[PDB]
């Protein structure tokens, strides 16, 4: 019947002191017939008790959909704490278990470099900059571009790629219109990270 | 009971006249007490027998794995004919109808840009070979690397990713020993994708 599933922090929120992570959990197909959901929650096996389910909305399909949110700590999920979200429903015979961390492995530092367009796309309105981020550890990442401190619309940006030593690589490609690039204009590719130096790098690229 | 799958041809073998494209349908759990099964192939609905089918082996699970292979013409899997494959049996209450065909869509060509290392990465003994491949549509493409006409294969490539503009991008490393970018050997990225002429392009990149 009713199914659950359990949704890490966004790295962002991990990963900035400033921000809230929070785990998610989600159960949906709760029936009108059962429409009735405990969440039970656990760090490390202890129960806890701050998580806030939000009152269960119906969707399209006659379904209900219910989610209960966990803020967690930095620190609990950067060192590797588990995460456990128990359903009961009374269309549930037993109740359904999720437990989520962090992704195992030893960290590795991203290396990040900038690529310029290639000279044959200078024969185009717009360019392609490059930000190669190479040989890191948990595939977890956040890679933004911008401008003079405004994040840049145009750029899109590779899912994470298990590399042959076992790190992981990706590109974000950024679009530009020509004049941009050759005005001068100062772009930059930024990384946070939990194996990055304060979990942030950036580098910048120009035409010299 | 029997199960039925059906297998596209390699883009790559699609794309170039002197490689063979096939079609392949595979049939799994086939029992000893019904092991008779058929085969019907139909191109666009009119069926054809030039359909290489092997004899049936037998597994490990007490079922046999039978396997037709239909070679199929280049332009017409291409041209988006469709492939009906018709597998008959006796523990069936009516025989199984497979069918597949090349993806939809305008198709688009792509745009292959190569890029170098980037400075910073010269401080290392390896480094990094980048072609950017963008504009393309269908996703359906082949992507390689070589040099001195000879395959280089330490190279990873991204899966396509949907651009902003409705087409899909990529990008494939190749990692090469730092002195093999110095004494100037000169390395290529190849591509083939139905979009480009003769289903074939590449870019060089060598030490500027
Ligand atoms: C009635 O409707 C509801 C609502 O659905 C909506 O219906 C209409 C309107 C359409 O628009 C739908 O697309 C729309 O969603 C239906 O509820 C849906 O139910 C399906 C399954 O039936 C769920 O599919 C799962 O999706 C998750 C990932 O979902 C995230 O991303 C989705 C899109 O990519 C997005 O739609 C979701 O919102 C969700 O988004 C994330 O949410 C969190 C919290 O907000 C947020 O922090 C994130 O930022 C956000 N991320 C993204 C990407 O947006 C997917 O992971 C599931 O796959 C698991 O299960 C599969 C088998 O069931 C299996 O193939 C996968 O491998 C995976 O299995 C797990 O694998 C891991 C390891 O691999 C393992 O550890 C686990 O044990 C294992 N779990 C298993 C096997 O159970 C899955 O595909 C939808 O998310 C859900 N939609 C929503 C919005 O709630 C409902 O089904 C309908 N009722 C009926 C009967 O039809
Ligand atoms: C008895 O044994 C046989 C085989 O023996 C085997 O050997 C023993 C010793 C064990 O080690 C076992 O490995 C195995 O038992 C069993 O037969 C198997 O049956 C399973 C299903 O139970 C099949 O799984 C399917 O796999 C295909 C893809 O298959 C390719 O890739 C496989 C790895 O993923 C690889 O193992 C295969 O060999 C195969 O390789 C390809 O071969 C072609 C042929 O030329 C070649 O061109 C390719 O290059 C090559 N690829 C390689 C090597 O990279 C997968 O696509 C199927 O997934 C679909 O179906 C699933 C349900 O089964 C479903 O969950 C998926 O989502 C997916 O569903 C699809 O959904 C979309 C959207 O609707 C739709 O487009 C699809 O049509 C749809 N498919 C549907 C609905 O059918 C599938 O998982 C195995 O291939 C097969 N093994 C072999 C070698 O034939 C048998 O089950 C055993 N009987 C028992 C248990 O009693």
């Amino acid at each position: 019947g009713p199914s659950v599933f359990l949704f890490p922090p966004k790295p962002k929120d991990t990963l900035m002191i400033s921000r809230t992570p929070e785990v998610t959990c989600v159960v949906v197909d709760v029936s009108h017939e059962d429409p009735e959901v405990k969440f039970n929650w656990y760090v490390d096996g202890v129960e806890v008790h701050n998580a806030k389910t939000k009152p269960r909305e119906e969707q399209y399909n006659s379904t209900y959909r219910v989610v209960s949110v966990l803020t967690v700590l930095h620190q609990d999920w950067l060192n590797g704490k588990e995460y456990k979200c128990k359903v009961s429903n009374k269309a549930l015979p037993a109740p359904i278990e999720k437990t989520i961390s962090k992704a195992k492995g030893q960290p590795r530092e991203p290396q990040v470099y900038t690529l310029p367009p290639s000279r044959d796309e200078l024969t185009k309105n717009q360019v392609s900059l490059t930000c190669l981020v190479k040989g890191f550890y948990p595939s977890d990442i956040a890679v933004e571009w911008e401008s003079n401190g405004q994040p840049e619309n145009n750029y899109k940006t590779t899912p994470p790629v298990l590399d042959s030593d076992g790190s992981f690589f990706l590109y974000s490609k950024l679009t530009v219109d020509k004049s941009r690039w050759q005005q001068g204009n100062v772009f930059s590719c930024s990384v946070m990270h939990e194996a990055l130096h304060a979990h942030y790098t950036q580098k910048s690229l120009s035409l010299s």
